[PDB]
């Protein structure tokens, strides 16, 4: 079930979200307690006697609640952090009752913001857990983050590729008014979006035909709401640590991949292979930092039909530990420096 000493500094627990497979209704949530050295592979269903659903796509801890965005079940599952017990299942539906298909969540003050493939952002109150307001953005909204009092939302248009084609913009929402103020042109099929230093926002663009590998990283200046830099590096997903990005790209035709350390100030590669100890990853499926230790966490999805792994590296590219067979297509790892009250 693991290799290496399962250890983290400054961290009580980790949560690993697994999306399962599209239309197979088999998402799952694992919890690892560093404090108790205990892994629970089915943390949501063990405590709630039902499954998370189909294509669980994002997870975050905010305040003292865990939020899981479940894309195809079209819900936001809100969970009490101390107990692991469901507080509310928030159905995300269009005015006609159809699925919005939510994707990602971000937070500011006492509000949560969920973007959805129907082209909307919903504001939820973190106390009442009611949906308060809906605003339209661009097409097939994919990811969302907060910077400088504003929301930034990638309008992928990914589901539209065969119709009008993919979309090409990041929507900007003023949080105070909750109104869309601008659509910034960034390039085709925007995806993962993250805030960085000095009011920056970084977004991946995946091209008009995602399979072809026309991938870029784009930097937006949130002071002027305009593109500052377009890099040439092929980037499919990334994580930010100050002026350094830890990133990967994947070739859906050849199945080759690369995981790299990248200098965001220079636009040049620091290390062509992030991993320095020979550890092999076949299908990198997520990348993120543990904010309490600085370690790099990458998930492994294999051929998408067998359970994947979570790998923990230091910034020097040395594997600290891995947890294997954690869930089907693990896509997000989040961390708590406070222990829950659940064994
Ligand atoms: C690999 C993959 C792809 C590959 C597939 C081909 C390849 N070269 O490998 C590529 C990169 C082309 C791809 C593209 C897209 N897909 Co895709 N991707 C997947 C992934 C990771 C695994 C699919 C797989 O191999 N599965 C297991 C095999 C054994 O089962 P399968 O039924 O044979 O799988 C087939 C379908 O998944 C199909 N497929 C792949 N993507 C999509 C998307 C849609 C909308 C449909 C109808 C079918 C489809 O291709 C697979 C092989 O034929 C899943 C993850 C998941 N399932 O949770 C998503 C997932 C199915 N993909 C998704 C998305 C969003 C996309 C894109 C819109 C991405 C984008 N452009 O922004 C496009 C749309 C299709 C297109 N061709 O343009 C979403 C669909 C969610 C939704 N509500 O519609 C999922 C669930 C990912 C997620 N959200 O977590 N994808
Ligand atoms: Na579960
Ligand atoms: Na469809
Ligand atoms: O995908």
């Amino acid at each position: 079930e693991s290799n290496g000493d399962v250890f983290e500094t400054g961290t009580a627990e980790m949560y690993i979200l697994s999306e399962g497979l599209f239309n197979q209704n088999n998402s799952s949530l694992a919890r690892y307690s560093f404090n108790r050295q205990r892994c629970t592979n089915n943390y949501f269903s063990a405590n709630n006697q039902r499954g998370l659903g189909d294509t669980a796509n994002d997870i975050a801890i905010y305040g003292n609640k865990i939020y899981v965005v479940v894309n195809v079940s079209s819900t936001v599952e809100v969970i009490d952090f101390p107990t692991g017990k469901s507080i509310r299942q928030i159905s995300m539906l269009r005015d006609n009752g159809s699925s919005r298909q939510p994707r990602a969540i971000a937070f500011d003050k006492d509000k949560a913001y969920i973007c959805s493939y129907d082209g909307t952002v919903a504001r939820i109150d973190t106390t009442s857990l009611e949906i308060e307001e809906i605003v339209t953005v661009g097409r097939n909204a994919e990811d969302i983050c907060v910077q400088n009092g504003k929301l930034y939302v990638s309008n992928s248009g990914g589901l539209d590729y065969s119709g009008p084609g993919v979309d090409t913009t990041v929507s900007v929402i003023d949080i105070t008014t909750f109104k869309e103020t601008k659509k910034i042109e960034v390039g085709p099929n925007p995806g993962k979006i993250l805030p960085g230093l000095e009011e920056a926002v970084y977004v991946v663009t995946r091209g008009t035909d995602i399979e072809a590998g026309d991938y870029h990283l784009v930097k937006i200046d949130s002071r002027t709401d305009a593109v500052a830099i377009t890099y040439d590096e092929k980037v499919l997903s990334f994580a930010i640590d100050g002026p350094i990005a830890y990133l990967y790209t994947y070739d859906y035709q050849t199945k080759d991949s690369a995981n790299k350390v990248f200098d965001l100030n220079a636009g040049t590669v620091i290390r062509d292979n992030f991993i320095t100890d020979g550890t092999a990853i076949q299908t990198p499926f997520s990348i993120q930092l543990n904010p309490f230790s600085g370690n790099i966490y990458i998930t492994e999805a294999y051929n998408y039909t067998v359970k994947g792994d979570v790998l923990c590296f230091n910034q020097q590219g040395q594997l600290q530990y891995r947890l294997n067979d954690i869930g089907l297509n693990p896509n997000t790892v989040v961390f708590s420096d406070k222990a829950s009250q659940n064994e």
